[PDB]
């Protein structure tokens, strides 16, 4: 049985409160909603959420890192309070198109630090592969580290029903993979972008449909993941931090995959999948110390 954190309401940040702290920037034919801590712009730490969530996910993690580096946190296209995709497509490369265009408008330093979760990690990994000179360090967790060989309906018409009609990922999966019980306002912040039925929920269906299954998975995504996996396995000069979820959720293949990447520090924190909601401060402190060590080592 899940229970509320009894100290959490006193520091709760509602959706409206978070969105009031964000800015909007035009990007290609749309716009991106994002948080930007602004100060210490000699460095940039870019935090990337994955399916079902938004920049809101990182709200209690980022304050720990802000004093060491500029922190930038987008809502991915079609998610959070960001604009929608010009053609209504939300595959990995659609997200990447808008993300990379946004990066060009941010006045980033030559080398950037990424923090990725879920498909947010895949975006960071793909960016790294295609910009090998622009990466200072990478932190990842519950991430798309490799293709899946070992261990249908979502891709079927029922999947459209499950998600567009029944909101499966936001209303069934999300709360099931948080160990605590979310405050009502906190869940409401995740529901808001996807409160209405139909096409507005597309990104939450398109993400799982990108799954890099060798047998049956989108061939272009399988190749993207193979490519960045090989690069990451050879990236001895690239410092990495892997945050392992305890107990996690079916997370063993993530951990063994993560261990194939050289120059990785390993830490562990409480959680299932959305560990930011169960151990944000522990995560923030680990990330802070890692970043500090990376910058001193330079």
């Amino acid at each position: 049985s899940k229970v509320y954190d009894p100290e959490q309401r006193k520091r709760m940040i509602t959706g409206p409160q978070w969105w009031a702290r964000c800015a909007q920037m035009n990007v290609l034919d749309s716009f991106i909603n994002y948080y930007d801590s602004e100060k210490h712009a000699e460095n940039a730490v870019i935090f990337l959420h994955g399916n079902a969530t938004s920049s809101y996910l990182w709200r209690h993690v980022v304050p720990h890192i802000e004093p060491v580096a500029r922190c930038i946190i987008p809502d991915l296209i079609g998610m959070g309070k960001s604009g929608k995709s010009g053609n209504g497509s939300y595959r990995l490369l659609d997200h990447y198109k808008y993300l990379t265009a946004w990066f060009e408008l941010l006045n980033l330093p030559k080398k950037i630090i990424f923090v990725g979760h879920d498909w947010g990690a895949a975006l960071a990994f793909h960016y790294a592969y295609e910009h090998q000179d622009r990466i200072k360090a990478i932190v990842h967790m519950e991430s798309v580290v490799d293709v899946i060989e070992s261990w249908a309906l979502i891709k079927s018409e029922e999947g459209e029903k499950m998600v567009l009609e029944n909101n499966f990922f936001v209303e069934t999966v999300l709360p099931s993979k948080i160990m605590r019980k979310l405050e009502p306002e906190e869940f409401a912040a995740y529901l808001e972008p996807f409160k209405e039925k139909g096409e507005v929920r597309r990104p939450t269906l398109s993400w799982p449909r990108e799954i890099p299954l060798v047998k049956g998975g989108k061939p272009d995504v399988v190749q993207i993941v193979r490519n960045y996996n090989a690069y990451l396995r050879a990236s001895d000069d690239l410092p990495k931090l892997f945050i392992e979820s305890d107990p996690g959720f079916f997370s063993n293949a993530i951990v063994e995959g993560a261990k194939k990447f050289p120059n990785t520090a390993f830490v562990k924190v409480k959680g299932l999948h959305f560990l930011q909601e169960d151990a944000p401060d522990e995560m923030g402190k680990y990330i802070k110390s890692f970043v500090e060590r990376v910058l001193k080592n330079e």
